[PDB]
């Protein structure tokens, strides 16, 4: 009755915190975990994790899969990596949850055209804590009201992609009500390229990347005389454990792709 | 076919913008003004108001309204008549539109059993601004997520009540989801008096008054490791004025009294 | 010995504020005008001026100047002709101050050239409100204990130039005491192009443009465990006109151009 | 040549980490430790703390002191103790840090005579974050362009006292540039008691205080259409540790109490 668990990047920053949440969970076995570093035959043989952690390490996912059979691969690797992680697992028979991010709007599309025709649960989530999830959702209800938003997303300076995970979720999500179009005067120039931000169906994305933070987002909509804001702030990795676990439980009652946690809150 | 409407406190901040937009609102006339101050038959005696604002001035609200008979009135004034004004108005015949702010409990409810009986519309209207009224909305649904919350509310500093009218509002309608409680440590001590803020129902709010603000409000959400934040920030009475507008409109569609406008979006 | 003043762009936002500041300062005569439309001979004869206003219009700069010989000029028109504009003035004996953005780095240093030269004053103001220069001030001393920092900047979506010239201004300043560097991880990716902003010495910018906001802008510096942000707001144009004043009343006092306010609080 | 280091409450929040902080210094050696529970008698003994840790655990202070004679003494304990901890230590030779707040002025004048009069260095530190320092130091600054501020400041929900340290602080630097009066309507009345929130030579102080915050101040200075603001946010307990490893080394050089870093960056 145990929820038989991998995890992909345990030495990671959100790896780690992983680990022992799942550890400590009591209806959840971790039953192996993927690297791509010779780490020893058992995590256990890692610093960082005690000699209670007898968890098999492998540096392949297919043999992984093929000697372990977990019910659930939870991805928090790379994105160089996700699509063909999230894809071995979909045509062997393994639930994937994706932390992860930085999936092509293509592959996610496969993935999820995959999930369907295995009858086999995922998520992929952009965002595990609950405020943030919480935000998303808020910023379709606003979009309603005002047309013209920005998004301004900011993590601390060792994340690979930009825009965030978060942000193109936000964006796709924004999208769906808003109307298409161009902000800001149709005259105005970018004297220093870059400016005026990424564009996601007109909708300006900006990604800060500093030292000391670890994963935030504000969400502007400008109105008659008023801006009215949605924000979010991850004071730390911690705060993504509660929903690593709902997302563990949640893949399990699942047979296709569910992007976002906000489908099933 | 016109709302024929009278604006009570006509040369206040708020007043002022709602004479102009009443007066250029093609489906409302402007019949008359209350005010407390001889300031002439007309208000076009007075400057700020342009040669064409022949709209007579009254100095008693009964007077006004038995010589006018309007269908509503709008009042702009101050804490200390609200409510002898809008009891005037609830038991002749006149829609209230209340903007003013800081009626008590008893009295709302007060004027909220006079409309009932009348079957006379009433809006008492917090804040016009929609995304102020946005805010409002999504605490309550963040509220179910986050039972801690804290409340700040700023505005200039000619603002007469406090907390404010928005700010009492956002804490009622939470404190209908969130179980009450008090927050903060059981025995922290407040070693200056007042720091921890006013309580309604166990939530804190907190009171800006500076120069240079005129209306805003943030609403914080503890959580695990990480804050939720919904703010609005009004930057000119000019945002006000399509809830003015909207207001008069609704208020001849009701039979009852309506508080907030985030019921009839 | 009043400060004789011609304005560029009169009907502009900033424009038409100026020139109510400087009517009624009574220390300056507003002598003239700088458009670029027939509106009339006198000012007067526009809409949004009273009949009292009876100062003469020009369409062209070097027959205002030569009319007129006003000791300063207050140019609040577009990027396109702000070059040429100061350049007019710094060789036909005007003291120009300068509102409008968007100079090149070249032609502000051939401005100061010029201005040098010719032992005439010259402001040339990316901000005048007073909070904005104490931002950039902080900036300088903030940027010896952050390296890492980037720059939010947000306005009105009318606004012509991004980054804007406070942004610039801040970046510059910063620049001085920060070494020259990248910041984020050294193989982040964009995949969505322009989400990163522009680049200022390696600085971040972000440049927001929304209806409702007038003009704003935070200075974000990472550190350990920690974010340390400088933030200013004006929510109207009147925030500007005691910066305006102090720049004409000081401009008369320089026999060089000043870039920036903050030289000489 | 080592500094001679004790440790009051190692166990807490800020405790563990300044444990393991002077461990690690190699100019430190972590000589002892002050609890108020039997713990055993190294620290070694504690979970949370590892076999190495042979640092004797003392119940009593001044057994502590003469047992043990530290060069410095580093108070994180609470604020019911830490006027008799400093005062022990002040009299007996050892230079205390306190990190811990909730001293009376009366105390911290009382604490600064006996610093004085005995030659002997003390450094009492509302915040070891740099960033917040800096906050402080450009608030002195700020004050003087704006004479209207308030202060809101906000941390975790197990903290004790309201307002913190740093607010404490903020007040008085900013009480001494800034004019003494009172701020907001002059009739403004407060219907709910607290809303205003404590007051300090006038300026306000707001405390909020919910899960998931660490510390966070912000500063914000009213003025004409405007607003200036400085913030700082601790994300995590380590940004503290590099104040405190310059907080003991700084203790050595100096023979009086020093109130604040700002004085000695
Ligand atoms: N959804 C959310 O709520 C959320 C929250 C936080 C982070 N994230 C995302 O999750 C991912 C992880 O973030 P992070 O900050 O934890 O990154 P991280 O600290 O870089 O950890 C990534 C881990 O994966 C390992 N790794 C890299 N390639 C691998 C492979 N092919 N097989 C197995 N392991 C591999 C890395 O090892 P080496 O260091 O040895 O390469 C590292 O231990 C990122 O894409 C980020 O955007 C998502
Ligand atoms: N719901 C919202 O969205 C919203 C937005 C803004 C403001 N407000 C509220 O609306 C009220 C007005 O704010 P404000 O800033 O406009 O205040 P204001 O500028 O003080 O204007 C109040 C006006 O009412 C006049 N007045 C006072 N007592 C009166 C009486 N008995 N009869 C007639 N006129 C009277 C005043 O004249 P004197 O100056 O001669 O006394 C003044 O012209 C406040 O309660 C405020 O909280 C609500
Ligand atoms: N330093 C600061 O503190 C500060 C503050 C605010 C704005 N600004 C800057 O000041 C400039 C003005 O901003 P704004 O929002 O006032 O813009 P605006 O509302 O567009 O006004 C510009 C005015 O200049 C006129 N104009 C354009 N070309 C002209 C020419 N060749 N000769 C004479 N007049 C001309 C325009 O008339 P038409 O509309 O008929 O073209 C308009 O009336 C911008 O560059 C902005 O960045 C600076
Ligand atoms: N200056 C700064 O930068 C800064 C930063 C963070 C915190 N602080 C301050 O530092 C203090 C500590 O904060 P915190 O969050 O670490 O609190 P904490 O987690 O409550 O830790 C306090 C520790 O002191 C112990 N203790 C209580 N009374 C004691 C006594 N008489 N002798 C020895 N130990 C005693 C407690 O043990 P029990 O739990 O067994 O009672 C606990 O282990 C607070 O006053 C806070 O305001 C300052
Ligand atoms: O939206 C995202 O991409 C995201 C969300 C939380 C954390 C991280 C991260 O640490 O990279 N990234
Ligand atoms: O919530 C309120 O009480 C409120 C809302 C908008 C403006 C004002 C005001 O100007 O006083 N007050
Ligand atoms: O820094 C700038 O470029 C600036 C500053 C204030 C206002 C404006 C504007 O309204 O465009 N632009
Ligand atoms: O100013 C203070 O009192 C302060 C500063 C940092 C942390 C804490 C705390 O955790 O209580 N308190």
């Amino acid at each position: 009755m145990m929820i038989r668990v991998a995890i992909g990047g345990p030495r990671g920053k959100m790896g780690q915190e992983a680990v022992h949440t799942v550890m400590n969970n009591e209806n959840m076995e971790l039953v192996a975990v993927l690297d791509h570093k010779d780490i020893g035959d058992l995590l256990s043989e890692s610093p960082n994790f005690p000699a209670s952690y007898e968890v098999p390490v492998f540096l392949n996912l297919e043999s992984l899969i093929v000697t372990i059979k977990p019910d659930v691969f939870l991805d928090l690797t790379t994105p160089h990596q996700v699509f063909e992680h999230t894809m071995l697992c979909l045509q062997n028979n393994v639930r994937p949850v994706i932390g992860t991010t930085g999936f092509t709007d293509e592959q996610l599309q496969q993935c999820t055209i995959l999930a369907e025709v295995n009858k086999l649960g995922c998520i992929v989530a952009p965002n595990f804590a609950i405020g943030a999830v919480l935000m998303m959702k808020f910023a379709s209800l606003a979009a309603a009201y005002f047309p013209d938003v920005e998004i301004i997303e900011m993590h601390h300076d060792q994340k690979l992609d930009a825009p965030s995970g978060t942000a193109y979720k936000t964006a796709q999500m924004i999208a769906e009500v808003r109307p298409s179009h161009k902000q800001g005067h149709p005259n105005e120039k970018e004297t220093l390229e870059g400016a005026r931000g990424a564009s996601y169906d007109g909708i300006p994305i900006h990604s800060v990347r500093l030292p000391g933070l670890i994963a935030h987002q504000q969400i502007l909509f400008g109105g008659e005389g008023q801006l009215f804001t949605l924000r979010h702030d991850s004071y730390n990795r911690q705060s993504f454990m509660s929903g690593v676990t709902f997302s563990i439980n949640q893949v399990m009652e699942i047979k296709e792709l569910v992007y976002g946690l906000e489908n099933i809150l």
